[PDB]
């Protein structure tokens, strides 16, 4: 069977098998969860570690008092089930006081407290071991096109980033940052709504360096995007620090459903690259178990997610391993893709006839790909009719 | 009334007012236009250049001899009118030999083709006059999974784009190049497959100061993205070297319509965007005239492109200059978002109790952002219902 | 100018305005607004009438003397402002109880519940002078495939507005019912997901004179659908008994922009099909004024609903009343759509060779549409820059 | 092994294993095939049966005497393999004629041709036993707003099935009608975009009886709607004459994947409805191998359709049969979801205090629906990490 471990880097973050199940047309259909009794019952279920947002584990607006009560009784947890938090995150979206965004709100003081409330999170996710640190600008956005100037809202988003990053460096804080793009969904267009976007917006920043990506799978999906295809362009660029899993059915209102729910295909393709990757961090799911369910069914969707990662392991693993699908993929010519087109440089490119002059274009274009016959073999694989 | 003059920046492909109109389930309904009749209407229309990609102007496989005399018939009449050919592309998307791509065909042969393909066309490029030299990598892609490993595909579209870039600073050439990013259509998934996806790329490019975007409204609006944003992002970059103008009604396939078509509002946007932001290059129409449309169709789609263009600047230069418009950009605090949050530092903030300790979110939160009062003014402005 | 009187058939529900904020990811950013107080403020901007849920008016779980309490003050208001109730529907959506839908439920004591609290508030409604009762099944659907028998769900469907047919009957009340699709959201997929689904459905109840639709702007567009493409067949069915306004920006969760907002060229061809049609129904707005405005912006936005239909009803007339327009109409062969294609009968098309043994194709395919030139009047028009 | 046969009732259409691979794009990729190889080919495959436009087998224009050549050519191939020809249909969407469309076009002429082409066709595929007739109106429809009034269109389109009615019942032929659905592509919008909406426009036919809908996986999947779903509506109605299977990933052009691709889950849940309910008529499969594709490939892709069917019958028919699975479907009450809501009647229903008055919202809100357990299940199935 497909047991997971500690040695699955499997995390979830509190806030989702706590989500109580209040959506837009709804109330809560569950009852809150202590974050101390969630940790325990993730270790029991085999999770790597945990992540949260500030205002997950400590209410908004507690005292000093209060607060150091509620992580005295997370901390306790950690310690006796030897659970990790390799991730934490600031809530800036949720208060009213965020409805215009957090690092690009119109209204500066805002943008001050924002930035205030951050940097204490990432005072308390150090302590606790966390190696990166989480940025979805959920807030960041508008709804139409004079609210805000884009131009504009990118240097104070460029500004809160730098401030960060200087006080990361100020401190010498082992810890990097990792943005999480989002099309839409609070506000009807979010700024670096793609991974393409937040990759050119890390660029532009003082220390590119201490700044990655946190892609979602329903995230991409959401813009009807390729995610396995933008999860090699972070990859091939060195920034996929970390990544969300979850499903999506289509474009649509972020459904954060179970992984390996949604585009089934995809969370094969997504599993076949990451494990031949090898990327090590965290598989860190941010979904949320349907309003639908009771807290058994929770901790069935919880258990769903890093069930379906381990089987898809396993069927990406014995597809790539199978001799027909080697013999497949150089009929294919996976294997002259990574050959470099010009080794002998560009003028013994220009000097070549047969590059040009003598190409025959008719001849060349005769011969089929032979894509259909691998991915066929790939479906078989994935269904288990064979390997 | 709102006539079209050079000095208007308005360029056409000669594919678009030119396309015969056959479509995946249909044939033509027009017949071929001579790349010079094209340029002589155009001229009478007010147009201010062409472009082209080397097929449309040359026939695929055409000999030394053929391929003088017909630029030559080009050049007689962009001389007769004093039109422009400021940006010129290749096609290497139409022909069966790329069927699986052009600079990242699993192929090797095909890819040296194609790179010895797009030289031949950069030089004519530069004969004529043309600053920018576009590159849409339409077949660059896949249907299925295994076909394509996209981390060695994009290690070839880099080699690719180094390659041109030696050549053009090697030959001495002033001619920029600019990637046209598209979703999807023709393959499942294209690579580079929106404007950040793009920018992101060029960062890692051997001399990325060559290289910028050249974006088309209904590309975007092919993944749902908000067009006026992602090119707000492409020009705080610096990287909004051309762009295409058409129109889009929504995800699916991609409609090509003439320009103010499609999204209105987001046209509005852009326009205001554009001349707000001082953007200098052409005004590039990459539309086409539906195929239900005669040639008096063709040229009255494309007289509409301009008309529309003229339009909504006017609109968005009343709004601008609309002294109760300024007040209601106050009243949103337009102007507080151009203030630095911090322009007294990290350490200033940091000691800041106003910014945290003392803020009270709840009174700000209480602070209506005005921006139904603004969006309106702007409909208004729109509509003519004003200014 | 253009102001509003209740002439104009103008109506807004309660839960509009009041709309407190809250959203999947965020706290109330409005306190509550009393249904009287709404109900002055409507009239004096203008609007003819309200439209509650029966969760808006009286609070979930109060009891009769309570309910009677929050009855008599809405009705003093009402009798007050002389403010009409054309429109009450049920909410069958917020309360946990219904997490799995209300008529299509799993479970069968939920099922009775809901007929019951819908037969309640028919009561009401009929009281207060409303002649469309709206059904919105937001959550009739499923995440997952085998959660929800769609044969059987319908069998319940049909069953429960059979049960509504045979009770506004057997009371001999003048009441009519208004299916209103929507595609997803709260639900993965929700059950008649659009116009032509709940058209079909309807035909299969046992008294489907007594039903009609409800369609919505954003509904329709959040599965990229053509709206007034739909308006139209629903007319064309003689089915339009009521009709929800707003905005719509493409496919993503319903937003419910005030009217105008989203595609605006698809509200004005709306306008122009309501107006021509003679649709006498209300203009109901069911829209949200965005969280992020304060109590003067929600009035603004409300205000904007009908401003943007009163310019559009304008402009639409002007389009239609231009003989510039009436000749590119006819251009366009639009008179000769309304002629029969066979009005010679089956027999004399048989026997024409014009139609077909001696028909030229080639001749006929010569003809252009003139569709550009129309739609850029059309364009002119609504722009302002014409009539 | 999934091995097919005749009995499996796999249909493929001409067109399908026959497209060249021509795309808005790109030129052909691969020579024709002779309508009599094709059916030899797909014989040998295990297919049951072809279908075909009047186009794929006699070339447009083509004498009486070039007419019956093709058709005897056709005749022998299907005698000699004992291939059946189970549905027919007509090309209305290629040739420049048909630019605004077939049945609906605005030019009177052009509808009458398109009558009188159908017809033809229908005489043809009587006397090839095929027992279902499609109608696709991929050119039924608009890019613009005035140039089609939909109203009307959709009185021409009435006009023009009654006209088919007719015809087929004077004539006695014993074969019905099946609308395809698509919402857009090649024109902006297409009339009768989706299942729904043809099932509704059926039903204001002269003689419903004879009509019905042909439905595509990848069609509604570009309205981003749930295929499963939609098919269980027309089975509801009993209207599902005949079904496309193919695969589509996403809202976006009409891909054609061969069945299994795109939407994975999608289609298990489409085979275990066609399964369950019992549907009996044929499997067709209406996609294109890709072009990037030759021969050997086209005949994978083909071969692939059925295998997917298979392997997918298989683990739905292992998952309805699976104890564990009818414990989970009875936790979450899909039994109780088949028992009438009120089998006691209206009158009972109101006088039950024990569904309303007595009834506890809270304690019914507790109960889990327990959806995530089954759909895992679900899951286990399908990757055959179980049965
Ligand atoms: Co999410
Ligand atoms: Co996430
Ligand atoms: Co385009
Ligand atoms: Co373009
Ligand atoms: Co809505
Ligand atoms: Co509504
Ligand atoms: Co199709
Ligand atoms: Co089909």
């Amino acid at each position: 069977s497909y047991q997971p471990t500690p040695e699955d880097k499997f995390t979830f973050g509190l806030w989702t098998v706590g989500w109580q199940g209040r959506d837009p047309f709804g109330d809560a259909t569950r009852g809150a969860l202590d974050p101390a009794e969630s940790v325990r019952r993730l270790a029991e279920l085999g999770a790597h570690g945990v992540t949260f947002h500030d205002d997950d584990l400590i209410p908004f607006g507690a005292t000093d008092s209060e607060r150091a009560e509620h992580i005295k009784r997370f901390r306790q947890g950690l310690d006796e089930t030897g659970m990790k938090v390799p991730m934490a995150t600031t809530n800036l979206f949720t208060h009213p006081v965020f409805k215009d965004g957090g690092f690009t709100a119109n209204d500066r003081d805002v943008r001050r407290y924002a930035l205030r409330k951050t940097i204490r999170n990432i005072d308390l996710a150090v302590e606790l071991g966390a190696q990166t640190y989480v940025a979805w600008g959920g807030r960041e956005g508008a709804e139409s096109g004079a609210a805000k100037d884009v131009r504009v809202a990118l240097d104070r988003m460029k500004e809160a980033f730098d401030l960060l990053g200087e006080y990361v460096t100020s401190q010498g804080y082992d810890t990097p940052f990792a943005i999480e793009p989002k099309p839409n969904e609070p506000r009807g267009d979010i700024l670096l709504p793609t991974i393409g976007h937040a990759l050119a917006f890390i660029d532009g920043l003082e220390r590119p360096e201490l700044y990655g990506v946190n892609p979602e799978v329903g995230h991409e999906q959401m813009a009807g995007l390729n995610f396995p295809h933008g999860i090699a362009q972070a990859l091939w660029a060195g920034k996929l620090f970390h990544i969300d899993l979850n499903g999506q059915s289509g474009i649509k209102y972020d459904q954060d459903l179970r992984f390996g729910p949604g585009d089934l295909r995809a969370a094969f393709w997504l599993v076949d690259l990451l494990e031949s990757a090898g990327y090590e961090g965290p598989r860190h799911f941010d979904f949320k178990p349907p309003r639908t369910e009771d807290f058994d069914g929770v901790w069935a969707s919880a258990a769903g997610c890093m069930r379906n990662y381990l089987i898809l392991k396993e069927r990406a693993a014995a597809f790539r391993a199978d001799p027909e699908v080697q013999e497949a993929l150089r009929a294919a010519r996976l294997d002259e893709l990574a050959q470099p087109t010009a080794g002998d440089g560009l003028q013994a490119l220009l000097p070549d006839r047969s590059a040009f002059e003598d190409f025959d274009p008719d001849a060349a274009a005769a011969r089929g790909m032979a894509f259909e016959r691998l991915d066929q073999l790939a479906m078989d694989h994935l269904l288990g009719a064979r390997g």
